[PDB]
């Protein structure tokens, strides 16, 4: 029985797979052909079908788990293609699946079309916390799982640097997926969802597809990297002529996101790249402001950002870093994690002894 | 010297004008022709040029102010047309102007092209608080200035009803203009800006103009009233197949605003009206969530929404009413005000004895 953990989100399916590497001569000879066939397919390919990708760089090598040495693999595909994944799962050639995310419920009846399959569902928040605390405790092949941006307010000094979660309590976890959930973790047993926002990575991608015609998340990020968001955004200085110093708003801060788009003349001169950047900046800053308000409210100064909205997205990471640093006068730290999108999948996999 | 108060915003200029009605026979005969000419122009017209409007329905009749009986008029035009207002102010025919808003600073040098004019600038937040507490204390021609939506969670029962601010402390004031400023008013002397958000009425109008081609705020509201925002928004049930009951998210709540727009097929079947509604719903709910988080943080259960984003906008008012009521289990009251956009202009006018 292959060891999988699956987090089925609104947008992406995330899959963690533990490949045993201590396979004895007897076990290897007595391996079922279809089980041996899955292991070879998963480790001999980095693209699966037309939409599955294995994030080779995230692999945890020579991990001990359930008393076996093996490697932890990380795989992702769009939730839209889960039916293809399932139809191939029913391939005549071919087992316990721990699943979390909204789609463990939505697609429960579909998984049970695989006759030799028992589906155990696990709570999304439970799996996220367990997964995060586990990955950080085994480290990233000896490197820190958790990093931050030192001197996030100074550009010529800003650089990524490791961060130590040896005691990670208390902790605010901001999960930026399709939407946004915010968790307060006080201990490994005491955590709660304190709020969320529907203005998440789906909002960026949805709005940006509407405004610019971009076809992918990556194309949107690369358009955004070429844009100037101040072309679409009305700034404090467009209203004051300078700074609003009585309340500490500098002239370059955004007063109204997309506020310059109320003028036909400005809508006509704005580029898709500007709009892509304005969308990203607007979604990111609003998340950072909500996160800041929860942190102050929960009296928690470490805020960890996870989820896939930040994959290959350094612009948002820096925006979040700079924003928490600036508005909090340094008392709030934005924290990031190499395995950002996969913690639910890992936490699900860790629920395997419970069945 | 005419008595004006002017709040020059990022989008709209708001003007309060006190028309004296106790004009004695001597004063009337000895009135300067150009001062008599301004009074007749302002009270004999409801549209001024092509963009000025007098909100006749908001007039405060037979008010006593600075020891004179008169009427309080409320006028608005786009900040874009302030230069026209000023060039006509320099008309050879023709005096102290108290001004607030970012534009009192931005256009300070322009006002001084009017030779017989002394410009005194006043702080925006100061004027807002003074104006609000003053209008509510003189009432709306005997009716309550402040109202709310009783049973905001039940549709067949939801109705506007008066609300009493005889003691209005503490108070959270959420000013939804181009952007959003949030004030905590603990007393008439002790108030502070506690946060804000750049996702304000300019964001709704800017995004909606981009997405739908609407030419005006009113056209956007009327498009929104015909739309179905769930066509653009991904809901909890699109992800879970139903409710996320472990954390009390019903299946109809928005999981990801505009989240369904990541699918080419859905972008192709969505209508401008749907997009108009999704924009309004997304901006409004995010403001209501931020407001809820400040209220809980400031330990204040009365939240007053002002600014012009809500003029002729009952959909947003109800969304804000329902949202504060629902998420707070009834302990938070959304409050609204007949004179929503004009409190800064009134507060400025009240600074007149100080000069
Ligand atoms: N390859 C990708 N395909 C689609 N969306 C991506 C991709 N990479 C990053 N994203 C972003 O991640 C977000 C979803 O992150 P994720 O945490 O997996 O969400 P969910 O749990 O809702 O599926 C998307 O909204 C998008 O902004
Ligand atoms: N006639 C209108 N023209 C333009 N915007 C309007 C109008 N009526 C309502 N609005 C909305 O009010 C918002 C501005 O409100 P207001 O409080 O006057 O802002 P500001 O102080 O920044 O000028 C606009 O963003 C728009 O959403
Ligand atoms: C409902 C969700 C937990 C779904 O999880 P996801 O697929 O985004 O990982 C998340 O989208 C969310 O919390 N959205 C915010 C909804 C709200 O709090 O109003
Ligand atoms: C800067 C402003 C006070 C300008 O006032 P306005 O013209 O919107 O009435 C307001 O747009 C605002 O507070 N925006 C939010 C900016 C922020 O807090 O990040
Ligand atoms: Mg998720
Ligand atoms: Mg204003």
């Amino acid at each position: 029985s292959p060891w999988f953990g699956m987090d089925i989100g609104g947008t992406l399916v995330k899959l963690s797979y533990f490949e045993p590497i201590d396979i004895t001569a007897e076990e290897e000879q007595e391996e079922v052909e279809s089980l041996k066939s899955i292991r070879k397919y998963l480790t001999s390919n980095v693209a699966y079908g037309s939409t599955g990708i294995r994030d080779v760089h995230l692999e945890l090598k020579d991990l001990t788990l359930f008393g076996r040495r093996g490697n932890l693999h990380f795989i992702r595909f769009p939730t839209q293609d889960l039916p293809t994944f399932i139809q191939m799962g029913r391939d005549k050639n071919f087992t316990v699946l721990c699943a979390t995310g909204g789609g463990a419920y939505k697609f429960e009846k579909d998984f049970r079309t695989i006759g030799n399959l028992h589906l155990h569902k696990l709570d999304e928040l439970d799996c996220l916390v367990k997964g995060l605390l586990y990955i950080d405790s085994v480290s990233f092949n000896g490197q820190a799982e958790c990093y931050y941006f030192a001197n996030a307010s100074e550009p010529e000094r800003c650089q990524k640097m490791p961060f130590n979660l040896d005691d990670p309590y208390p902790l605010l976890v901001v999960n930026i997926g399709s939407g946004v959930s915010i968790l307060a973790v006080h201990s490994k047993d005491n955590y709660k969802r304190v709020t969320g926002t529907s203005l998440g990575g789906g909002t960026f991608l949805g709005l940006c597809s509407l405004l610019t015609g971009c076809e992918s998340f990556e194309e949107a990020l690369e358009m955004a990297s070429k844009g100037d968001s101040t072309q679409a955004d009305k700034l404090v200085r467009d209203i004051y002529g300078g700074d609003y110093e009585r309340f500490g708003l500098p002239g370059w801060a955004v007063a109204s996101s997309f506020g310059n788009m109320i003028y036909k003349e400005k809508r006509e001169s704005v580029s898709k790249e500007d709009l892509a950047r304005a969308t990203l900046v607007t979604i990111t800053n609003n998340i950072g402001s909500v996160a800041r308000m929860c942190a102050v409210n929960e009296k928690i100064n470490r805020v960890v950002f996870v989820g896939n909205f930040l994959r290959v997205n350094t612009l948002s990471m820096k925006l979040l870093a700079y924003a928490l640093d600036y508005w909090s006068k340094g008392q709030l730290k934005a924290l990031f994690l190499e395995h950002e999108g996969y913690f639910g999948a890992v936490g699900a996999l860790l629920g395997l002894p419970n069945f």
